[PDB]
Parts: C-alpha cells; sequence; structure tokens
C-alpha cells in the first residue's frame, strides 16, 4: 500500500508537494512493460497506467528511511473508471497537469530494492519536502513586457521538464528583459537539448550571454485530457487564410485533440446502449468555450477539408481588431445553407495549403455557358468544373511556381472563390480564364487562384488494393510480380555499379544520392574506406526494406496524368488522347508498337486504353476507350491529360464512381496486356428547417472522431472481393457499393451512419504481426511477393552521445538510420525509434556546422592543406571529415 506524493522539484532533491493520498496499489508487469497503481478517490476505483517508455529518471531516493522512490514522468498517465472507461483527471485541484512527478512513499517489508531491476537504474539522493481551463500555464508578473513567442517558448520548456515554473518569479524577467531575441532563441536551444531541470536558470542564461557573438512560424498546442503541450514557433507551409491575416500571425494556433502520447484519439475512448465518457464532454466544452494563454483567449475558427481526419482545428485569439466571427464572415456566406455537414465541408474550403499565383480579377473571368445536355428525366452537366485558361496563363503561373516557363504543364487544380475544379489548357481560350458555374459552392468573393497540384507525369506505382480490386478483370500475376522479383536484388549495387540504379532508386525522387551520380564524373575517393559502400549499403538497406514491407510495383507503359475533357466536339462518345513525354527507358531504345509519333521525346497512343478513378469500387469504373490520333488534338499541344468525350449519352467521367472534373486522379495505362476486355456492366433527404449553429457544427465534429466511414468501404470490399471472388454479382457488395454514394467520406449530405451493415469484421491482413485467426488458404500473390525477402574528440563525443540503450556497436549502427539487426524490436508501435535519431542527427549536424564554418576558414576542405589524414587505419575504420561535401569541390577543381 504505497502512497502518492504527486509535485515538482526545486533544488535537486527537494520536493514540493501538490498532491497526496492513500490506499495505491502497484503493479508491474514485464510483459509491454506496463506498471499500473490501483487509488480510489472517495467514492470509486480508479486506475494509472504508465508504460516503461515515458520515464525520464529514475533516483532511488530516500524519505524517512522507508522508501519513496522518485519517479519523473514526461507524459502523464491514463486514468480509468469503474463498471473500465477513461476519465477525465479526478483530483481536486488539476494535479496531474501540473506535477510531472510521481514519487510513491513504497512502504513493504522491501523498500525500493524489491523492484528497481524493472526500472532503468537508481541513485540514493534522501532529502526531505520543502512546501506546498487548462494546465499547466506560466503568466507574466505586472511590472515587465517580453514578446509573446518568450512567453510560449518558457511555457514549452516547462511542459518539456527543463524548467520549473517556481523559478520564473520576475528574476528571469529582470534579467532578460533588455536582450536581443535571437541570442535568446540559442541559449533556449541550448537548454532544449541538455539532460533534465537546469535548476539555475540565473547562472545558466549568463554564463551563456558571456559569449555575445514564404514559410510562416506556426504555433502549435496539443490538447490532452490532462495537460496542454506547447510546441514552439517553428515552420508551415502557409494556407490562404493564414497567410492573409499577416500580423495577427500570433493569434492563430494549430490545435490537435491527441492522447497522452501524442497519437490520434481512437474511437474507442470517446463512446463505449452505448454510453459516452469524460473526454466527449471535454473536448466539446473546450471548442464552445475556449481556453486563455498569458494575454490570449482563443476561440474557434474553423476546419479544413483536412484536419477532420486529422483531428485539428485552427483556433483565434479574439482581440479590439479582428474576431473569428469577422473572419468566417469574410470568407463566404454560410446563412442560407442547409444540411449542416455540407455548411461545415463547405466552410473549410479554403483551409488547404498551396502557392498562391495571381489575384486576377472578376470581369477576366468569363462565364460561359456549361455543356449540358438533358435525358431520362435526369441531366448530366457534364461538368464537376473545367475551366479554359489560356496557354499564357499557364506560362506565367509556371514561374510563380518554379517551373520551366517554355513547357507549362496542361492543367492545374485551381481554387478560386466559390469554385473549385481543374482548369485543363485550351489554345482557343479567349481570356485568361472562362469558368461555368458546377462546382460553385458559396457566391463568396475570395480570389487569388491557389494551386494544389498540375498536369504531371508520374512514375506509376501500385500495390496490393490495385492489384486487387483492378485485377478481377483481366490481368492475373507476372505483372506484379516480375518487376519485384527482378529489380529488388539486382539493381542496388554498392560496389559495381550505378548506371541504371540511382533512377531505380529514385523513383519515388531523386533527391537523396548525388556520390553516385558524381562517383565516376569525379574521382572514386582519394583514400579506399570501404565506409563510402556501407553508406551505400545503408541507403541500399533503406530502399529495400520499404519497397519490400509496402510491396511495391509498377507497370511500364503508363502514368497517372490528370482528367482532360474535348472542346472541338470531334470524338464521338468513345475516343480519347494521351500524347505522352518519354524517359530515358523511352527515349533509348524507342520502337514500340503502340506508338504514333515519337517526334523526340513525346510518343501518342494509338490502341485501346482504359482509365479509371482511385477510390472506385462500383462495377465499370474502367472505361475502355479508342484512342485516336485526332489531328487537332494534336495541333492543340495535348500532353499528358486524358481527353473525355462531350457528346452522346451518361458521361464516361460520371460512369467512373460519380466523378466529373474537380482535380482528381485518372490512372491511365496503355499497356495491351492491362487494357479490358470489355465494361463490366455500365449500369446507367435530411433538413433542419433553420439556418446553421455552431454547436451543430462542433457535434458534427466530435460525431466523426467516432463514426468513421472509409474503414467502412475499406473492409467490407475486403471481404466481399478477396475473400469471396465474386466481382459485384452478390447483391451485397453491390448494395455496399449503394450505400456508400453519400457516406463515402462523411462530409456529404450528413452523417449517415458508421457501420449500417452488421458490423466491422475484426480481422485484417496477415501482416499486423497479431494474426489471431486466418481464412482460407492465403491467395493473391501478397506472400509470393513478400517471398525473396577535433575529429577524434568529436567522435568520442558521437559515441557517448549514441551509447545509452541504444544497440550501435563500433560505427555500422551509430550511422544507419536505424539499428541495422530489427526484428520485432519495433512491431508494436514502431515509434522507439525516430523521434530519438532525428534529434541527435540535427544536433550533431549543427555542431558540425558550426565547428566548419566559424574558424581559408575551413581549410582542409575548402584547399587541400591538412594531407595526414587519408592514411588507412591511422584511427579506427571510420575516418572523420565526411559531410556535406562529399565530392563537391576537391574532386571539382583540385586533381583534374
Amino acid at each position: 500500500s504505497a502512497s502518492l506524493i504527486l509535485g515538482n522539484r526545486v533544488a535537486e532533491r527537494e520536493l514540493e508537494v501538490a498532491y497526496s493520498c492513500d490506499g495505491v496499489r502497484a503493479e508491474v508487469i514485464p510483459r509491454m512493460r506496463r506498471v499500473d497503481l490501483y487509488l480510489k478517490h472517495d467514492s470509486q476505483s480508479y486506475k494509472l497506467e504508465v508504460l516503461f517508455e515515458d520515464i525520464n529518471e529514475c533516483f532511488g531516493c530516500h524519505l524517512d528511511g522507508t522508501g519513496a522512490i522518485l519517479l519523473q514522468l514526461t507524459y502523464a498517465p491514463r486514468i480509468h473508471i469503474a463498471i473500465w472507461v477513461r476519465a477525465l483527471d479526478f483530483t481536486p485541484n488539476s494535479s496531474f497537469g501540473e506535477c510531472s512527478t510521481l514519487v510513491l512513499k513504497l512502504s513493504k517489508g522491501a523498500s525500493v530494492s524489491y523492484i528497481l531491476e524493472s526500472l532503468p537504474f537508481s541513485g540514493e539522493l534522501g532529502e526531505l519536502a520543502i512546501a506546498s481551463n487548462v494546465v499547466p500555464l506560466v503568466d507574466c508578473p505586472n511590472g515587465f513586457s517580453v514578446p509573446y513567442e518568450v512567453l510560449f517558448r518558457l511555457n514549452s520548456l516547462v511542459h518539456m521538464g527543463k524548467l520549473v515554473a517556481r523559478h520564473v518569479n520576475a528574476d528571469l524577467f529582470k534579467v532578460l528583459e533588455d536582450l536581443s531575441i535571437d541570442t535568446l532563441r540559442r541559449i533556449f536551444e541550448k537548454m532544449s537539448k541538455l539532460k533534465s531541470t537546469c535548476y539555475e536558470p540565473l547562472q545558466f542564461i549568463r554564463h551563456e550571454a558571456h559569449s555575445m557573438n514564404k514559410l510562416m512560424r506556426c504555433y502549435r498546442i496539443h490538447i490532452t485530457p490532462s495537460k496542454i503541450y506547447c510546441l514552439g514557433p517553428e515552420e508551415e507551409v502557409s494556407n490562404y487564410v493564414v497567410k492573409y491575416h499577416s500580423e495577427y500571425a500570433s493569434d492563430f494556433a494549430r490545435v490537435t485533440f491527441v492522447d497522452e502520447d501524442w497519437s490520434k484519439l481512437s474511437p474507442n475512448a470517446l463512446s463505449a446502449k452505448p454510453l459516452k465518457t469524460g473526454l466527449y464532454h471535454r473536448i466539446l466544452s473546450i471548442l464552445k468555450e475556449g481556453f486563455c494563454i498569458g494575454p490570449k483567449k482563443y476561440e474557434f475558427l474553423a476546419f479544413s477539408a483536412s484536419q477532420l481526419r486529422g483531428n485539428s482545428v485552427w483556433m483565434f485569439a479574439s482581440n479590439s481588431s479582428l474576431t473569428a466571427e469577422n473572419i468566417r464572415r469574410w470568407m463566404g456566406h454560410f446563412e442560407d445553407i442547409r444540411s449542416v455537414s455540407k455548411c461545415a465541408a463547405r466552410m473549410g474550403q479554403l483551409f488547404s495549403s498551396s502557392r498562391q499565383t495571381f489575384e486576377v480579377s472578376s470581369y477576366d473571368v468569363e462565364v460561359i455557358p456549361d455543356i449540358e445536355v438533358t435525358t431520362d428525366g435526369t441531366k448530366y452537366i457534364f461538368s464537376d468544373g473545367i475551366g479554359k485558361i489560356s496557354t499564357r496563363f499557364a506560362r506565367q503561373v509556371a514561374k510563380l511556381i518554379g517551373l520551366d516557363p517554355a513547357h507549362p504543364p496542361s492543367a492545374f487544380q485551381i481554387r478560386y472563390g466559390g469554385y473549385k475544379g481543374v482548369i485543363t489548357i485550351d489554345p482557343t481560350s479567349f481570356f485568361n480564364l472562362s469558368l461555368r458555374p458546377s462546382m460553385k459552392k458559396f457566391e463568396s468573393k475570395s480570389t487569388m487562384l491557389n494551386i494544389t497540384n498540375w498536369s504531371k507525369s508520374q512514375p506509376c506505382y501500385v500495390n496490393r488494393e490495385i492489384i486487387s480490386l483492378l485485377s478481377t478483370l483481366g490481368i492475373k500475376d507476372e505483372v506484379f510480380e516480375s518487376m519485384q522479383q527482378d529489380d529488388m536484388h539486382e539493381s542496388d549495387g554498392m560496389l559495381t555499379n550505378k548506371e541504371a540504379a540511382l533512377s531505380v532508386l529514385g523513383k519515388i525522387g531523386g533527391g537523396d544520392t548525388k556520390t553516385a551520380a558524381d562517383m565516376l564524373l569525379q574521382g572514386y575517393e582519394p583514400s579506399s574506406e570501404p565506409y563510402l559502400l556501407m553508406i551505400l549499403k545503408a541507403h541500399r538497406a533503406n530502399r529495400l526494406t520499404d519497397i519490400r514491407t509496402r510491396c511495391k510495383i509498377h507497370v511500364q507503359k503508363g502514368r497517372v496524368l490528370i482528367g482532360c475533357l474535348d472542346e472541338t466536339c470531334k470524338l464521338e462518345y468513345g475516343q480519347v488522347y494521351i500524347r505522352i513525354t518519354k524517359n530515358h527507358k523511352e527515349q533509348k531504345y524507342s520502337e514500340q508498337p503502340f506508338f504514333c509519333n515519337d517526334d523526340g521525346k513525346t510518343a501518342v497512343i494509338v490502341g485501346k486504353v482504359a482509365i479509371t478513378k482511385n477510390p472506385c469500387l462500383h462495377p465499370g469504373d474502367v472505361r475502355v476507350l479508342e484512342a485516336v490520333y485526332d489531328p487537332g488534338l494534336d495541333a492543340r499541344g495535348l500532353i499528358d491529360c486524358v481527353v473525355f468525350p462531350q457528346r452522346g449519352e451518361r458521361p464516361h467521367p460520371n460512369e467512373c464512381s460519380g466523378g466529373d472534373l474537380d482535380g482528381d486522379l485518372f490512372f491511365i495505362t496503355w499497356d495491351d496486356k492491362l487494357i479490358p476486355e470489355k465494361v463490366d456492366a455500365p449500369m446507367d433527404p435530411r433538413i433542419m428547417d433553420h439556418a446553421v449553429t455552431l454547436e451543430e457544427i462542433q457535434k458534427h465534429f466530435v460525431s466523426y472522431m467516432i463514426n468513421d466511414t472509409l474503414g467502412a468501404i475499406s473492409t467490407a470490399h475486403l471481404i466481399h472481393a478477396d475473400r469471396d471472388p465474386l466481382k459485384a454479382r452478390s447483391p451485397e457488395c453491390v448494395q455496399l457499393a449503394a450505400l456508400h454514394s453519400m457516406a463515402v467520406d462523411f462530409a456529404k449530405t450528413g452523417a449517415p451512419a458508421e457501420m449500417p451493415l452488421a458490423l466491422r469484421p475484426r480481422e485484417f491482413p496477415d501482416f499486423m504481426e497479431r494474426w489471431e485467426r486466418p481464412m482460407y488458404v492465403s491467395n493473391g500473390v501478397l506472400g509470393k511477393l513478400y517471398r525473396a525477402a577535433e575529429r577524434y574528440e568529436a567522435y568520442a563525443e558521437r559515441l557517448g552521445a549514441l551509447m545509452t540503450y541504444y544497440s550501435a556497436e563500433r560505427e555500422d549502427e551509430i550511422l544507419t538510420g536505424n539499428i541495422r539487426n530489427k526484428l520485432v524490436y519495433l512491431r508494436r508501435d514502431n515509434k522507439r525509434y525516430f523521434e530519438m535519431k532525428d534529434r541527435i542527427i540535427a544536433a550533431v549536424d549543427a555542431l558540425h556546422a558550426e565547428v566548419r564554418g566559424w574558424l581559408r576558414v575551413a581549410s582542409a576542405w575548402y584547399h587541400v592543406t591538412y594531407h595526414p589524414d587519408r592514411r588507412g587505419e591511422k584511427r579506427f575504420w571510420s575516418f572523420p571529415w565526411i559531410i556535406c561535401d562529399t565530392l563537391l569541390a576537391i574532386k571539382a577543381a583540385r586533381r583534374c
């Protein structure tokens, strides 16, 4: 029967108590590395739970000579309630949010020595106690004035565990009352990396002040059932609004509703005849009322098209000049919209990141009538949005993003006021824009065309869901076995050469390795150490591991071009046009049958093609058309967009799932092997009678957190297609596809149902390290694809900083981006390496940059000056002088 004695530390051994309890029962279980406490508060049976990875230090202290094992924490525990359901910090005065220390007066036959082996370490100290909305926050006492970023950084240091709130009493403010802000930032960053709890802030700040010599700042906050975290102003790709209201950037934020450990909040916690828990009402009250930090009281603003699946909200502290209501009435007009879910979804239209280009006009954007038709009562607008930008406008935009203003793309994924839809390129365009009304959500007055994408020849690669739901028709296995089984164990050569290996690595982007591209253009190396080869092997490990685990495959002759549409009416219901550009494998060895022109680096397509869009389930999504060499479509410089018909009957874009033209992806592949045999049966309510209110929008927001929809379609399709090979002819899967017409992404007519079917099955693929009970024999090619799976001082400092529990022997594991041996070391959460590795790498890189820049300054690497280093084995097998300049200047101009 221990006794919780929470609180803080003000000296190295002086504890200040803030809450006390009795009757606490503790249990430690090595499995999952968990320790839990069973305490009650006068009417219930609560329960805590804290893991082994969330403890910063552990001193086996002594209080009254009867135990008192100290426990400093970095993540608050998880509370429960008896009936177990999650809890909301039962303590009388919000203690668990301010203590961050869990000393327990362990009293038993053995005080601490019985249970200390299951904990990192223990060093006895033996001293005594000293004294007695959102918490914890630190406010600036009167008579002083510091910029808000300074208070934010002080609060972030209090939250992480570097400072104490007791010590900031007008004296830190008297100290830093007059100096620069950047030196303060550097002092904090040097303090941001130390071990724990700098107890002498004045001494530290003075001794460190002795040595006096497009991306906006984004303040983040992490709400949590107990605490509130400040993450410090870092960097962001600002969206339209935040970059518009420039000066008030300190009045913005980015709130996120996370768990104790910074993960998403599972729908199992928000509710469990289901009854709701405390966290539901906690989040609702936080959204409704708000919270204050220093001289700032934040109030709800909106949430993006994203950030609803990402669990985020933008908040704004209303001030004398602007408020959240002024913002929401500057965005658009939402006083006359029903089906509150639409009023919420459309409200977050301008909250998307983009590289703004130009506020053109309201007169230079003409309104050309839509090319519509009517048939059998239902009309087909032939448009979710088309637009017609002149080529000179694509040329203009081409620079603002930094592309080549000679070969602009064929399309752009616009965002413009009330409209939203891809603007295909058209040479027969009168003015810089031509917008037809088919997607205008509100009669806003926004302008300044954003950009979210462009017509880009992406290197198509696919996965297991693609093979299944697109090859239920006619494309069996070798298209998906050969690529991997050949170019996953041959091309990746660290020693042989890189003639076609850097490209096959940079299939996902060639920004990693130039040592290879210049390995033979420049010299190999003045020395002959094998650790260049070992770094190459580390990158090889990265590539093979990621490719294998994600099961990445690819078809050769095809691209991922954006969707397009005809204008000249020279193709009757079934004719398309491609005009794709060439890659190296096409440039060299350019002889294929389906090609038409091959005018240098561009090769038109002739044979039958197939178009679809990735989030498609209803059969007949793929549409077989007859590619042609339309001379007008060629004369109009069309390249990298698939042109669709505009005459006839029920349009082909609507035939895929329901999407005509808004900026969506259309997977194209002219590979005569991956052309379908025939199209599989091309088959042909919520009102509230008043305006909208914020309470309803926030209710819907907190509701989606428990009623996820994409999992429904995903898992039900998994079952009904893979586990039973019927395409769609059973009524179950087609009925599911029908129900997933207004229930796909929860931003619809409105919140239809979490699982309108029976339920979601408790099974997964075979590869979740918890395979419990399998279905019939593992079919598909998934298992078969998974088959065939100053310098010495700096080195000493790196070795010492990395030789904690980290398994890293001499240099291989210490330099690799992970551990070179991993079987079950991460299969629990995979959240056990990345943060620490990134922090240590950033620290050592900044140290290297300092030592190299601030000293003919960096002589031994700028001009060959210090020769006695390239003798092998002078030091151990790892040689220094390798960073930030690998094959850059010496092999450029020192030898030949």
